């Protein structure tokens, strides 16, 4: 009986390894777009540009 | 990330460069003129010339 309570625990494991890999792929995204915005935040930092590019 | 932010770092310097440069065909320019004006200048300081030529 004891030996037969395994598969439990490991559909356990494998639902937290599929849980953390699409949080993988959205921290990806994340990523991604946080570096575009560090990005448009130095393109914005300088003052030389017009109204309208701000 | 830090690698990729570079380009608004290029893109600034481009523009300051390009803003320095019309500066300096313009102050070109006005070097010109005012080298024109001083001789226009030490033309006139002459006291033998009639009123019309002054």
């Amino acid at each position: 009986a004891t030996a037969a309570s395994m598969n439990a625990v490991k559909d356990s494991l494998q639902r937290g390894q599929s849980t953390i890999d699409v949080a993988l792929a959205a921290g990806d995204t994340i990523t991604d777009l946080l570096g575009k915005m560090k990005e448009k935040a130095l393109a914005a930092s300088d003052t030389s540009l017009n109204t309208a590019s701000f």
